């Protein structure tokens, strides 16, 4: 198995553990959210083709989102959100509350959730994410990152 | 898109180029042969799962072999072969005449094919063929390899 | 050219833009602090041997602190720190008040500074930092890496 | 300690062992030879200024060459070369008895020695050359390549 720079996990301990491993490229993101992030999918790209990553669906009934990224030409620069407890949940352990994605072409998408709590940053000078790693219970616990050249 | 280091094709520049991208490791090895190199087509690991590489099928009636490694504890170490012209092609053109594959583990997959023509040898001390890329018109005029760490 | 995956910088645009630039790991970092972090130099490995990084030193009479890293049993797992406005300055933009070094045998280095204003949090679960890069005017303006396996 | 893509040696076990390490890529080339290869050395840049790796010098009497490359717009797109056994010499492990050098600018340096045994050839499609390895005794016994993007 060949490996990549793993960055992160952002959050909690709760949920389940989840590792899509590692891609190409990142074609479309699809995530849940309300005061906190619910589901997190991804659809990432294999050598040319689309390939739907597994879904880490929640069941509450939160807002969707498609984040579709002009796969090559435009991909992540950066990820940024927020992390703390939720009070809607039995619970104690922080989950990601809030996310923001901005592009290299400028775009930013969102802040989805609520800004509320910790904060983390990853800006990305040079290389790509090429895949998430996470974990998922009734909500987004915590997310992480796959890096390559 | 990320990018992986390509070294090689070793062969001649006959048939049509092909190249089954990046994943993350090599299950299993399929090839045909008899004085050359027929078919020839990969099972990849791509995070955990098998996943099928496109088949660079000859239609001539070669032998069949199946090259399943013990992923992941045994990868390739190296890979060696013959690269030559084939009189019974009208060609030209050098053709794969020969391949060899040997383990981490000691274990080594024949020679298959005529050992005749140029030689060639990629000993890997530190690394992973991450995927292969090649020409293939009735036989296979050339193949090349994606490492990765 | 090589290249490696750079991430960050975490900080503000002020002071004079520097790059280290990459190598083989981390063997010493040393900087000055009281309350905010002042100067900032590292002793690479440079292919086994030691290499001293240029100096970004800070005029202002600060404490030094000398982070001797058990190379290369021992690494930097993580880096923490704290980014803000310094009253202290002339300059309104923010600069790194605060710096916290994890190792992987367990060693916590400090909080060097005060631990005030937006948080930042690089968690490293498989890679290696192996160089640095930053801005520095009277003090450290920001504070970037360079990652690789 | 970060690692590279490791790639040969090509050559006999004679001699004894060194490793230059990686850079971040190649200046300048420096090699003896006559019927075999006897000196090498070469002058890598490390992070934009040239840095002098260690000499591994022949005491034969053998015609210097100096390759330089205009860093970084030119680069070695491929290494090849022979290697067998050397009459004059009293051990009968074999020694590489040439080299030949490919720019992607189609600058093409020498075949130097005897293009005499058994050949090696490494074409790069894509990926950096950013380090060698190798066997020297009174002769150039093997060579390696560390890789890179
Ligand atoms: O046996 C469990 C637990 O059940 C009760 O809680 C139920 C659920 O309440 C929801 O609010 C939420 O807290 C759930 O927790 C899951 O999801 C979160 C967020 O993804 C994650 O942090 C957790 O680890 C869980 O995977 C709960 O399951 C109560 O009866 C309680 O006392 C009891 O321990
Ligand atoms: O010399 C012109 C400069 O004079 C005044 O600044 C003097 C210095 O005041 C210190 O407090 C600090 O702000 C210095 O700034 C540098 O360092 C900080 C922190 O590293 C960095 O953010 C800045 O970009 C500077 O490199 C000042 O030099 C002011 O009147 C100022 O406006 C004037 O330019
Ligand atoms: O000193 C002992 C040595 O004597 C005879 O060898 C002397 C040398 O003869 C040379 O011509 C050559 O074979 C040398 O070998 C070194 O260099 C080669 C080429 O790089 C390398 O392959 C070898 O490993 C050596 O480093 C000899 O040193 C013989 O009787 C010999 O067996 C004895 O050791
Ligand atoms: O593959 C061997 C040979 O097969 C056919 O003759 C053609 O496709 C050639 O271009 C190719 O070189």
């Amino acid at each position: 198995a060949s490996q990549t720079i793993t960055v992160g996990p952002w959050g909690g301990p709760g949920g389940n553990g989840w590792d899509d491993g590692s891609y190409t490229g990142i074609r479309q993101i699809e995530l849940s959210y309300k005061e906190a992030i619910g589901s997190f999918s991804v659809i990432y790209d294999l050598n040319g083709d689309p390939f739907s990553g597994p879904k880490h669906t929640s069941k509450l009934p939160y807002k969707n989102v498609k984040i579709e990224l002009k796969f090559p030409d435009e991909f992540l620069e950066s990820v940024s959100g927020y992390t703390g407890p939720f009070s809607a949940l039995a619970t104690p352990t922080p989950v990601v509350r809030s996310l923001t994605f901005k592009t290299n072409k400028g775009r930013t998408f969102g802040p989805y959730g609520d800004e509320e709590g910790t904060y983390f940053n990853l800006p990305i000078e040079n290389g790509l994410i090429v895949g998430f790693k996470g974990r998922t219970g009734d909500l987004l616990d915590a997310i992480g990152i796959h890096m390559s050249l």
